[PDB]
């Protein structure tokens, strides 16, 4: 996260790690044993990290838990990321608590102008590399999608969504994706890509949560 500020120990407390001996993306926990992150960030051998602020130090709320099983979009496409959406099972499911929560699936899609928060543990630097510890949070806007396919022509389909400020200085970075964007208490995006972090006419995209949650609800029932 460029440009945004601490959010506090398990203030997100939806947000998830996902390690394979080293944190390298983000996710949401959606249920007692369920997690929603994204395809690009699919690999073998994930453990889940809930409850964390700090990834470094074990400060007494975390969970880990290996996931059994992992479920990438049928129709992921991995040179243009439509469809950047993955599902992982937890071995256990997670115990619930205030600081360990899950977010809540939408029932209608986010309008442009609504305000929503993006969190991770991504680079906080638009030039050179900085990586922090603690949680990082950022307040942004969804943007038109006249906006957001004029910032990055031929490149938006209707499963995406830009967030953020054209202006630049404040964006999601590497590191962020597969994370939460939660707009009125509900799970209405996924961290996916964009052209650098921060830079002007070129905000973050998103994977729009809204137009799969039939296929989650589907999956989840089946597996
Ligand atoms: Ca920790």
């Amino acid at each position: 996260i460029v440009g945004g500020y601490t959010c506090g120990a398990n203030t997100v407390p939806y947000q998830v790690s996902l390690n394979s001996g080293y944190h390298f993306c983000g996710g949401s926990l959606i249920n007692s044993q369920w997690v929603v992150s994204a395809a690009h960030c699919y690999k073998s051998g994930i453990q889940v990290r809930l409850g964390e602020d700090n990834i470094n130090v074990v400060e007494g709320n975390e969970q880990f838990i290996s996931a059994s099983k992992s479920i990438v979009h049928p129709s992921y496409n991995s040179n243009t990321l439509n469809n950047d959406i993955m599902l992982i099972k937890l071995k256990s499911a997670a115990s619930l608590n205030s600081r360990v929560a899950s977010i809540s699936l939408p029932t209608s899609c986010a309008s442009a102008g609504t305000q929503c928060l993006i969190s991770g543990w991504g680079n906080t630097k638009s030039s050179g590399t900085s990586y922090p510890d603690v949680l990082k949070c950022l307040k942004a806007p969804i943007l038109s999608d006249s906006s957001c396919k004029s910032a990055y022509p031929g490149q938006i389909t209707s499963n995406m969504f830009c967030a953020g400020y054209l202006e630049g200085g404040k964006d999601s970075c590497q590191g962020d994706s597969g994370g939460p964007v939660v707009c009125s208490g509900k799970l209405q995006g996924i961290v996916s890509w964009g052209s650098g972090c921060a830079q002007k006419n070129k905000p973050g995209v998103y994977t729009k949560v809204c137009n799969y949650v039939s296929w989650i609800k589907q999956t989840i029932a089946s597996n």
